[PDB]
């Protein structure tokens, strides 16, 4: 890990646990979020990965989404609220990748990498919440965290400088 120096170092699987081409995206900015089976809330990060993806990818821009395998215990949101409720597969017009650990002793070296890069103001540099994202630079460096109550004018804030 110490030589990692951008996303494109690290293993993706897609959904159906092929190699995903990463470096594909390379070049261009993106915005990789956790996400977890639908509930039906996620603070707004629903709402705001799929606007920024359709408004953006024309310019190259995408989304990635990463499913948390809920395995643990520590994994980002609440752990009784898929127990308490029904909630059915996640969906989306961007790509979700093949499930994964973002917290914990198993989690994703990706994750590793982007949480200590931007560990975020709040609390530890665990992920806190469902729908949490990492804005990546042209050159696929993790460049800003945001909530999952960000609003798309923040982060195009940052995002369109880089388009």
């Amino acid at each position: 890990m110490s030589a990692a120096s951008s996303i494109f170092d690290f293993e993706v699987l897609d959904a159906d646990h092929k190699p995903y081409n990463l470096v594909q995206h390379k070049g261009s900015p993106l915005l990789i979020y956790n996400v977890a089976s639908k509930c039906g809330y996620t603070k707004g990060g629903y709402e705001t990965a799929t606007t920024l993806y359709n408004k953006y990818k024309s310019q190259g821009f995408t989304v990635l989404a990463f499913p948390s395998n809920q395995f643990g215990g520590q994994e980002p949101g609440n752990e009784e609220e898929i127990k308490e409720f029904v909630c059915t597969k996640f969906k989306a017009e961007f790509p979700i990748m093949a499930k994964i650990n973002v917290n914990g002793e198993n989690a994703h070296p990706l994750y590793e990498y982007m949480k200590k890069t931007k560990p975020g103001i709040l609390a530890t540099k665990a992920i806190k919440w469902n729908f949490t994202s990492f804005l990546i630079d042209r050159d696929g460096v993790p460049v800003e965290r945001f909530s999952p109550g960000a609003s798309v004018k923040d982060i195009e804030e940052k995002l369109i400088p880089l388009l």
